């Protein structure tokens, strides 16, 4: 006669984290990362995956909101410049390129933009794509397309945790996996 509690545990570093496995669809729970209000947490894993970020890249690339506060975090570390893909068209943006985004939950309506001065940064750079946990991979399928879209050459990806299937060509601190309702 109550609800289910259940977490997973995460530590990055020693930073300790027991997720809440919560439901997201008929038949399947996950572990939620929360970064938001959790500096010690955003930290931790932006100093892991810088750790893990070679010379050679000279951007990083993250989506909103996903990547905010690690592509900031790891900007903040290694020195070097970052962009975020944006969800919504914004004034400032002028001549935008767009990607849709693959979604199960709801399709069609997802969407990543750059406006050309986000584009200029990219173009002819080797980049590293950031987001917070990879799932289906519809978000990195759209960074991919919006990196090559506007120039640049996605050198590397980063992500604290990859979800469901695992993923080898991906630079991940750990992985998540997909719980039943
Ligand atoms: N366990 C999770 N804890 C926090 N956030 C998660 C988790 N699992 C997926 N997410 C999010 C939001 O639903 O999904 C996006 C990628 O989804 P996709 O790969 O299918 O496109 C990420 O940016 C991230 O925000
Ligand atoms: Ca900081």
């Amino acid at each position: 006669g109550s609800h289910m509690t259940l977490t997973h545990t995460i530590t990055i570093g020693d930073v300790r984290r027991e997720l809440p496995i919560v439901r997201v669809a008929d038949d399947a729970r996950i572990a939620f990362l929360k970064l938001y209000g959790d500096v010690e947490l955003t930290v931790a894993c932006a100093r892991a995956l810088a750790g893990r970020m070679p010379a050679d890249v000279d951007v990083i690339v993250g989506p909103e909101t996903g990547g905010i506060l690690l592509a900031h975090e790891l900007a903040e570390h290694s020195g070097r410049p970052y962009v975020i893909a944006r969800k919504k068209l914004r004034p400032n943006m002028v001549k935008p390129l767009r990607v849709p985004v693959q979604s199960i939950g709801t399709p069609g309506q997802q969407e990543l933009f750059l406006g050309e001065d986000d584009a200029a940064l990219i173009k002819g750079r080797r980049v590293a794509v950031v987001d917070e946990v990879i799932s289906s991979g519809g978000t990195l399928k759209a960074l991919h397309e919006l990196v090559a879209a506007a120039g640049g050459t996605v050198q590397q990806v980063l992500t604290v945790a990859t979800e469901g299937e695992r993923r080898p060509d991906v630079e991940s601190l750990l992985h998540l996996p997909v719980y039943t309702d």
